[PDB]
C-alpha cells in the first residue's frame, strides 16, 4: 500500500521503550541493593 508505515518506525519505537524499561527497572533493583546497604551515606 506504501501508505508510509515504515514498519523502520514502529520497529524503532518498541526498542525505545524496552531500552527505557531496563534502566528503569535498573535504577529500582539498585536503589533498593545500596537503600540496605544503607549506601546513601549522602544526605547532606
Amino acid at each position: 500500500g506504501k501508505r508510509s508505515w515504515d514498519t523502520e518506525s514502529v520497529l524503532a519505537m518498541w526498542v525505545l521503550a524496552l531500552i527505557v524499561i531496563f534502566l528503569t527497572i535498573a535504577v529500582l533493583l539498585a536503589l533498593r541493593f545500596c537503600g540496605i546497604y544503607g549506601y546513601r551515606l549522602r544526605r547532606k
